[PDB]
C-alpha cells in the first residue's frame, strides 16, 4: 500500500467518525501513535489489529458495549486496540467540567508525541491533545487542518508501495 493514501484515509476516517459521534453525543477517545511508541498501552486493551475505517471507529464507541470503555489506539495503518488504558493527567489546569476522556487524552499527550482526539459525552464537542496542550471544541475546519499538519508527513510525490 501507499502511505500517502493511508495517511489521508486515516484523517478522513477520524473526521467522519468523530462527526458521526459528535452529532449523537457519543463519547470517544482515539489516540494516534507517531514517533513515540504506545505498545504498552496497546497491550492494556482488546486487540483488534483491524483495517482503519470510519464505520469500525463508530461501532467501537457505541455506549454500553464491550469495546467502548477506554481508548482506541491507532498504530501505523491499523486500529491496534480498543478499551485501552491511557495515563491520566494530574494537571490542575484542566477544566473541572471536562471528563476523564479529556484527562486521559491530556495524560498520554504529556508522555508521548501521539495525537489524541476526544468527542465529549456531554457536549459533543471535539477536542485534541498534543504535547501537554488541549485544543478544546475545535471546528470541523480546525480539526481538519490540525490532522493534516500532524498526521500527513508526505508531500505530493510518486505513489509506490515501497515508500515507508
Ligand atoms: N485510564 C483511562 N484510559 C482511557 N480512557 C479512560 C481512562 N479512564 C477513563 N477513561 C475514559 O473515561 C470514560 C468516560 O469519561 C470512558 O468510557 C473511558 O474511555
Ligand atoms: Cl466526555
Amino acid at each position: 500500500s501507499r502511505i500517502e493514501r493511508e495517511q489521508h484515509h486515516l484523517i478522513e476516517s477520524i473526521e467522519k467518525s468523530t462527526q458521526y459521534m459528535a452529532k449523537r453525543r457519543i463519547g470517544a477517545l482515539i489516540s494516534v501513535a507517531r514517533d513515540t511508541g504506545m505498545d504498552d498501552y496497546i497491550e492494556t486493551g482488546i486487540p483488534l489489529n483491524a483495517k482503519i475505517s470510519s464505520q469500525l471507529l463508530i461501532n467501537i464507541f457505541i455506549p454500553n458495549t464491550p469495546l467502548h470503555d477506554g481508548a482506541v489506539i491507532i498504530k501505523g495503518n491499523e486500529i491496534a486496540s480498543a478499551a485501552s488504558y491511557l495515563p491520566l493527567s494530574d494537571s490542575p489546569f484542566l477544566s473541572k467540567e471536562l471528563g476523564t476522556r479529556h484527562r486521559a487524552a491530556l495524560g498520554i499527550s504529556e508522555v508521548t508525541d501521539s495525537i489524541t482526539i476526544v468527542v465529549s459525552e456531554e457536549t459533543g464537542g471535539i477536542s485534541l491533545t498534543k504535547g501537554g496542550e488541549l485544543f478544546r471544541d475545535v471546528s470541523e475546519e480546525e480539526l481538519h487542518k490540525i490532522l493534516l499538519k500532524e498526521l500527513v508527513t508526505v508531500t505530493a510525490k510518486k505513489p509506490s508501495i515501497f515508500s515507508k
